[PDB]
């Protein structure tokens, strides 16, 4: 298997995170592409996903599987044993409801404030750019942070009792979080205690 | 089972819909949701989905399940025989990443334009809009039309050789599009002709 990502950026966190839980990080490839130089907006890129964003998984046979929820369900599934998605109906629909709440409201958020509110990754990438919705992105981010904060003040790990694709999620909101300094609350204590332990986890420690 | 909704919304469309695929309608209790009254935005559907939309699922034992992808990842096991969200590790896969990929560039596009630069649900519902932001959306959803029509001239579903969650994704996009009256370009020949066929399934021919 071969990704295509950058090894700094959140969302191929998501992935490169999944894969140490599924102990395949070795059966990968990792190809680097170039973000700074708008590789991912070039046609070479765009023909390995026309949406533009890293991370990309190619499989043997050429197949081409984007977006880290199509990515995280493929690996999950491969041992025939799923640890990240989940067993039951249940458990799926748990875990793809705070995932996907965690994109929504956490962390596409702060990469749109990212994009659009600062130099983002400069002028030559960011050709357009709504400083005001980038804004108003960071404030719904700052939301999300309060939101799984009363989540975790119930739950040990995102979607229960179980650490999940949800966690993974939430996890990369709060590394570009970092990376643009916007600051988790102080009052956030549940949000806080569940990272400190997520910073040990050995795939996220490991990624870190 | 309960679905919060509203029966003549896009997005509850994509569950409606994925119940009819798995013969469930019966086993459902639609409860309408007051969208042009802001019911949405209230503190009790809140209660029932922090992120204020529709649908909502709740199970029997109160269980809250938000988000199309989630609701139908949970529905679509709930017999154990999965025909929407794949049975393979490549076909969950595939037919995720196609899904967020109808999500990121057709629907939710749409859906910003319809909020954000037309009246919308109206003054009192919309209270922040930003028409650039939304006249944006509107383009990078008329592309996504032309990137559907490019897939759908080599494969006759939105993720390869069988119906799936994806073409329900898009469905709802194009249903959404029909309310926007934003057209679909005379030259997207086989994504014209995918739809006039997906209009003739009992499941969306019910619906629409």
């Amino acid at each position: 298997m071969i990704i295509y990502d950058t090894p700094a950026g959140p969302y191929p966190a998501r992935v490169r995170i999944a894969l140490a839980e599924k102990n395949m990080l070795s059966s990968v490839q990792f190809v680097r592409i170039n973000l700074w130089k708008g590789e991912h907006k070039k046609p070479e890129f765009l023909a390995k996903n026309y949406s533009g964003t890293v991370p990309v998984l190619e499989l043997d046979d050429g197949t081409l599987i984007a977006e880290c929820t199509a990515i995280t369900e493929y690996i999950d599934a491969l041992d025939g044993t799923p640890t990240l998605t989940g067993k039951t109906p249940l458990e799926k629909g748990v875990i793809h409801m705070m995932n996907k709440r965690a994109e929504l409201e956490l962390l596409d958020p702060v990469s749109v404030y990212f994009h659009h509110a600062t130099p983002g990754l400069g002028p030559e990438v960011e050709l357009y750019q709504n400083k005001e919705w980038g804004l108003r992105q960071r404030d719904k981010a700052l939301h999300g942070m309060h939101y799984f904060d009363t989540v975790l003040r119930e739950r040990p790990y995102v979607a229960g009792d179980s650490f999940s694709m949800a966690d993974i999620t939430v996890i990369a909101g709060l590394i570009f979080a970092a990376i643009v300094k916007l600051q988790v609350p102080e009052e956030c204590e549940a949000l806080r205690a569940w990272y400190k332990r997520m910073q040990q986890r050995p795939s996220v420690k490991k990624l870190l």
